[PDB]
Order: structure tokens, then sequence, then C-alpha cells
């Protein structure tokens, strides 16, 4: 029996891209996939064979729906300026118990109204949604809803607080304070969600509760097995890659060195100062760089050893590079490791700090922090990682694991079962 499956996600292309991958698996099984998201992604969604639904067409008049990607960058400038000078601890101190994505909770009412209307009209058998936190509609619509998580999944475990970037090597005395601050700001997230749920008259749940089934996308070899098991009803999908041939810019043909990809993500690349800071020293690195220059890419200066465009084909490119300098977004991490490339992660915000530290902790690359950044340090990191026989072997081992994953079969079966039975 072929199902009607409805997806949605946050604005961020990181979240959209994770769901595209799951959607593709379900489409292959014979299901009709709908995806409710913003008009800028209609092409990718429809190219995947999914029916596009504009959340903008379902908005209530008193509660409009910004697609925030254009507004982000204005926000991200402030974030960059703080972390570039403050240590993570000082950042948490300066935050004064303000949570990372709490300010986003209030603004989510409009998207909630839209989803209630969409689900009522389209009457799917099941929904999947990739958000930073649970939303009231997920508990009021008349079908099972599965949260999809693509951020670092330490939040699903009972060990160190998420978003702090703690290392397995940090001793008790060092984490005590950052863990107090993290726990304090978690209370702000709860109080913000209380207001949102109260608005819609829905009983409050944990921000990462999965009623029946939740799917987190993270490579099994990097998952937090040393913390036991994730929260109830959460199941791991080892990767989610949406899924062709790529040709190398002639600029970089017959230049010396390895090929290195630089991308600071979809969100953070908006901030031109960040890329400028990073690329400046790389002019003197004896290698060839392909750069994702972001929305404001045209005014970024590139050197003789660099070719860039606003938006690059990351999945096509990665097999052809030797190293990936990344902000440490989850998707980028999964794509880089699938391709078997080592990582230099320069975390900017949120879960990236957790991913960056996990890369370091498991010998898959190095973390560099903004606050102590130097061109000397970066160039050395490049040479070190390129010639570190241990890191490359670890990456090759994880790369092999990721390719042979059969997590998809189990997860699909669960999705199908839940849709049909309405329970378990
Ligand atoms: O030039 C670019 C920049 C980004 N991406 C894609 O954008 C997503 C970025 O997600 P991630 O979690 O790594 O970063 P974030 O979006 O959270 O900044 C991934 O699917 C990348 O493949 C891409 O295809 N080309
Ligand atoms: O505080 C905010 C925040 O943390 C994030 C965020 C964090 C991590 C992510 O991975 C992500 O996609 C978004 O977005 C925002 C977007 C806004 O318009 C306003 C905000 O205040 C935030």
């Amino acid at each position: 029996k072929s199902l009607k499956i409805l997806f949605t996600a946050l604005f961020g292309p990181g979240h959209l891209n994770a769901c595209l991958g799951i959607g593709s698996l379900l489409r292959k099984r014979g299901h009709q996939i709908y995806f409710a998201h913003f008009p800028r992604h209609r092409a990718t969604i429809e190219k995947h064979g999914f029916l596009f639904i504009s959340l903008l067409d379902y908005a209530e008049p008193e509660f409009p729906i910004v697609d925030m990607l254009p507004d982000i960058g204005i926000i991200a400038k402030f974030a960059f300026e703080r972390m570039h000078k403050l240590t993570p601890l000082e950042l948490f101190r300066h935050a004064s118990g303000k949570h990372t994505f709490a300010g986003m909770v209030n603004g989510s009412k409009g998207e909630n109204y839209a989803m209630m209307k969409i689900v009522k009209e389209y009457k799917p058998d099941v929904c999947l949604a990739d958000y930073l936190f649970n939303m009231p509609w997920m508990f009021t619509v008349d079908c099972p809803v599965i949260p999809v998580k693509s951020v670092n999944p330490i939040e699903l475990y009972n060990g160190p607080p998420a978003l702090t970037g703690c290392s397995i090597h940090d001793p008790p005395s060092v984490r005590e304070e950052i863990e107090q601050l993290a726990r304090k700001s978690e209370l702000e997230l709860e109080s913000e969600l209380e207001k949102l749920f109260a608005h819609f008259n829905v009983p409050l749940v944990s921000y990462n509760y999965a009623q029946q089934l939740g799917i987190y996308i993270y490579p099994g070899p990097l998952d937090y097995k040393e913390l036991g098991s994730p929260k109830e009803n959460w199941v791991r999908l080892d990767s989610s890659i949406r899924s062709s041939n790529f040709e190398l810019p002639e600029k970089l043909k017959d230049k010396p060195g390895k090929l290195i990809y630089v991308s600071m993500g979809s969100l953070a690349s908006a901030v031109t100062e960040l890329l400028t800071m990073i690329l400046t020293p790389l002019a003197n690195s004896p290698h060839r760089f392909i750069v994702s220059t972001g929305p404001n890419g045209d005014s970024i200066k590139l050197y003789d050893n660099m070719w860039g465009d606003k938006f690059i084909n990351q999945v096509a490119l990665l097999p052809k590079v030797d190293l990936f300098i990344t902000h440490g977004g989850s998707n980028s991490l999964i794509e880089g490791l699938t391709a078997g490339k080592p990582l230099i992660a320069i975390p900017q915000f949120g879960d990236q700090l957790d991913n960056a530290q996990r890369i370091a902790d498991l010998g898959l690359g190095v973390r560099l922090n903004l606050h102590e950044f130097s061109g000397e340090k970066l160039l050395k990191a490049i040479e070190d990682v390129l010639n570190d026989e241990k890191i490359n072997a670890n990456v090759a081992r994880v790369s092999e694991e990721l390719k042979k994953s059969d997590s998809k079969d189990k997860v699909i079966s669960l999705i199908e079962k839940l849709a049909r039975d309405k329970k378990l």
C-alpha cells in the first residue's frame, strides 16, 4: 500500500538536504512524497520527484512567514564578531544564560499555523520534520510525526551538554563551569517552548522528544557509544546524501600542490569577513583551493591558487579533493567522510562546536578556533593533516563503514510500519 508522506524542515539548506535523502529512499519504495518548504528550493524538491508545497501560501495573516536565509548574515555578523575574539567559555559567560536558538522559538508561530493547515488539507499518512526543536503542530495533527535530526546528536544522550564543544579529554574541573552554564541556558529553551506551546494550547514536551519514532542522521563510527544509548525511540541513519560528473577549473590545472575544498557552509558563508580572514593566509599555501564563496561571493578576493563560485557542487567535488576545510556542519561532515577526506573544522556556532571537537577527538582531522586563529597556525594545520598517516587511515576506515551501511533498510521499515499501523 503506497503512502502519502509529508516532509518539512527549517529554512536552512542543511536541514532540507537531510530530508531530501530520506525522501529519495521512500520515493524508490513507491510512496508519494510531498515536501512543504520555501519557493527557493522548489527546483531541488521537484527534481527529486517530490511535490512542492509553499509554507508561504498557507500562512495566517497575523502570523507571516519570513524565509530567513536572506535575513541571516545580518544576524551572523554579530555571531562572528563575538566568537572571533571570545573563547567558547567567555562566549557562554557573555551569553548570560541566553540559549543558542531560543530567540528562534517565538518567531516559529507562523510556520506552525501553516503546517496545521497543510496537514489538514493534504491528509498524509505520516509526516517527517527536521527542526531544531519540537513544534506544537507535531502533536495536534491527526497522523504520526517523526522528528528528523541532522545536527550533532550529543543532545540525545545523558552525558556532556550540547553546543559546548566539550572534548572527551576535558577533565572534571574544566567542564564543571561550562556544564553549569549550558544547563542554565537549557532552562531558557524550555521556558521559550512553554510560551509557544501555550499559544497553541498543546501540552509541552521535551524539545527532542520522539513520540513513536525519531531519526537522527550521524555516522555510526562517530556516534556517542561511550555515552550509552540515545533517548527513547530515536534511531540512527548513518548518512543521508541527497544524490553526475565534475570538471576542474582550468586556473588550477598545472599548478602545484594538493586540491583543497574550503566551505564555511550555507549560513555562515554570508559573512564575508570570515572568508576573507581564512583565505588571506591561504594565498601562501602551496596548494590549489576550490572555494564556496557564498551569497556575497563576488566581492571576495581570490588569489592565483584559488577558484571559487557562490554555490559549488559539493557532493560531485569531494571525491576529487585531498582535504576539506569546513565550518563543521553535520551534512558537510557526513559528505566529507563518505568521500574519505580529512577535515579541518573551524566552528562558528551551535552544534558545529560539537562536530569540530568530535573530528579532533576521533583523529579524523583538526579543530581550529577563531579566537586563537593565525595564518601561521592554519598553514601548519594543512601541512600536518595532509601528511598525517594516522588521520588519513582513520578517515579511510570510516569512509568504508559509511558506504556499507544498511541502516536505511531498518529505518525505512520503521517509517512504513508506523505510517500503516499508527503506532510502534
Ligand atoms: O557551495 C555549497 C555549500 C553548501 N552545500 C551544501 O549545503 C549543506 C550544508 O549543510 P551543513 O550542515 O554542512 O552546513 P550549514 O548549512 O548548517 O551551514 C550540505 O548539504 C552541502 O552539500 C553545497 O552543496 N554547496
Ligand atoms: O538564534 C538563532 C539560531 O541559533 C539559529 C540557528 C542555529 C543553528 C542552526 O543550525 C540553524 O540552522 C539556525 O538561527 C536563527 C535564525 C534566526 O532568524 C534568528 C535567530 O535568533 C537564530
